[PDB]
């Protein structure tokens, strides 16, 4: 009774057997090739992709304006004594270091950081008056007690800021301290970049990817921009449907994820390794990519734990399914769930012997536990390991230790200047009008702040630092087009929530600009979790 009712092959497509009797398919049209039986559906994804990855001619021009980040040596002082207190600059003369305190116009020959380098993870800072304090990125705390001398100054202590500049300058250094000499030659044709890039990288030992990068495109320059270019194109190139590597959670190109069916491709692990070494290489040589993984993917890289609000980002209908079971009686409601999942079709047991354990109130929380874990890692575990190991042999993941996921995404992706007019014209208000005090204040906040907090605000709401390609008018959600939207919720004692799939900032009606600036800034900086 209907053993096979699939689609026929679209004309211009031949099924084949290879030298070992696997089955592959050949788009006679595009003169291309895939392991995965085509539907007339998936071709329009490929067409949705060929349109992306052909029209990206001018995506390049913006993506180089993107090379705003941190004027590397021009703005990265990881001096081991640490910084000069405010108003102090360092100087030299007869090859002898003098110190000027512009704060006072005196001049010492003694460095004011009085000799004993401080432990892994700690940063010295000073204050608008001058007092030295200490920032502990191993716990995101700030005591006044020096880690070495147990010492201090009377106390009235300080709130934690993240120090990205400093966490980055320590990364840059770690990368250049392990860089090898000579160069590694990457030779690719534009028509075959990928197949090409894959084979080369995957034939090198990992250390060689740490030599200088000499990329050249057969038939065409500056070595630097070609490296920018290579990473740009190749980042879009692994996204290509015919390879079966990644799918997407929501419609269009929303919420990129490892496809669990990539196993139809018998080399998929070697590609996740390849893709893995590729992202590491981009970081290690200070080049951006543009593939855009989801924030809970970066969290697995940091090996932080995947909470239930990360689940809201990647499958909004599955997360509502779990919240409902969590906040309502399920003996009251007539369904019959067990500790297993049907997903290709095979029943996998969240727990030992799950498939014959009824989900009762007694254990519905343990169910929601396992359910969340499974959702994040259904069928893509090797794929993930493959990628992480591929990454790890080129940049050891431990070098990422003091980064949160929303920093790890600015290090890969870029950091463009946000167009403030385009943002506010293409913003929609639920339970506000453009004359609402919280809304006027919100854009005063946005004009008044700086670009790094604008990026984090955007990461907090939409889930990504990448502004979409066609203005904020084309910003996308999990159900397709979904403009940035600010919505009045609760009273002034609440905290801002975010709904990443609908690009919705839930913004309580605060009684002042000062309270709003505060309550909000805290929310966009807050990262839960530890790795």
């Amino acid at each position: 009774g209907s053993e096979f009712r699939p689609q026929p092959l679209p004309p211009g497509w031949e099924r084949r057997v290879d030298d070992r009797r696997r089955v592959y398919y050949v788009d006679h049209n595009t003169r291309t090739t895939t392991w995965q039986r085509p539907t007339m559906e998936s071709v329009r994804n490929f067409e949705q992709w060929q349109s992306q990855r052909n029209q990206l001619q001018g995506a390049m021009q913006q993506f180089n304006q993107r090379y705003l980040y941190s004027a590397s040596m021009l703005a990265a002082e990881n001096d081991p004594y640490g910084p000069l207190p405010p108003g102090w600059e360092k100087r030299v003369d007869s090859t002898d270091r003098v110190y000027f305190v512009n704060h006072n116009t005196k001049t010492t020959q003694w460095e004011d950081p009085r000799e004993e380098p401080l432990p892994e993870g700690w940063e010295i800072r000073y204050t608008r008056e001058g007092v030295r304090y200490f920032v502990d990125h191993n716990t995101r705390t700030t005591t006044f007690k020096d880690p070495r001398n147990g010492k201090s100054s009377v106390t009235p202590q300080i709130a934690y800021e993240r120090g990205f500049r400093w966490k980055l300058a320590h990364f840059r250094y770690l990368c250049q301290s392990n860089a090898l000499p000579s160069h590694v030659k990457i030779n690719v044709s534009r028509q075959t970049l990928f197949e090409d890039s894959f084979q080369q990288i995957m034939a090198l030992k990992p250390y060689d990817l740490r030599r200088r990068l000499y990329v050249i495109f057969r038939g065409e320059l500056d070595y630097g921009g070609l490296a920018r270019e290579w990473f740009f194109l190749l980042s879009h190139e692994v996204l290509n449907p015919m390879y079966c590597l990644f799918e997407y959670a929501g419609k269009n190109n929303y919420c990129l994820q490892i496809n669990p069916a990539s196993t139809i491709n018998p080399d998929h692990l070697s590609y996740f390794c390849f893709i893995g070494r590729f992202i590491a290489m981009a970081l290690f040589h200070g080049k951006f990519i543009d593939t855009g993984f989801s924030l809970p993917f970066y969290k697995r890289m940091l090996s932080k734990k995947l909470t239930i609000k990360d689940l809201e980002s990647i499958d909004t209908e599955f997360y509502n399914s779990l919240i409902w079971i969590r906040d309502n009686n399920i003996e009251e409601c007539g369904l019959e769930m067990y500790f297993s999942v049907d997903m290709e079709v095979t029943s996998h047991d969240l727990k030992l012997g799950g498939s014959n354990i009824l989900v009762t109130e007694e254990n519905k929380d343990e169910y929601i536990g396992l359910m969340t874990e499974w959702r994040f890692s259904r069928g893509v575990q090797e794929q993930t390991k493959a990628f992480l190991d591929g990454f790890n042999e080129v940049v050891p993941l431990q070098w990422l230790q003091y980064f949160d996921e929303k920093e790890l995404e600015v290090m890969l992706c870029g950091m463009q200047e946000v167009d403030l007019a385009d943002w506010q014209r293409n913003t929609v208000y639920r339970h506000y009008t453009r004359n609402s005090k919280q809304i006027i204040w919100f854009w005063q906040f946005v004009k008044e702040t700086d670009n790094e907090v604008r990026m984090r605000l955007l990461q907090f709401v939409t889930g990504t630092c990448r502004l979409p390609l066609g203005g904020f008018a084309e910003l996308m959600g999990s159900n397709g087009p979904q403009k940035f939207c600010i919505e009045k919720v609760g009273k002034d004692t609440w905290l801002p929530r975010s709904h990443t799939c609908f690009n919705r900032l839930d913004l309580p009606p605060y009684k002042s600009y000062e309270q709003l600036k505060e309550k909000l800034l805290f929310a966009i900086e807050e990262t839960e979790g530890f790795g």
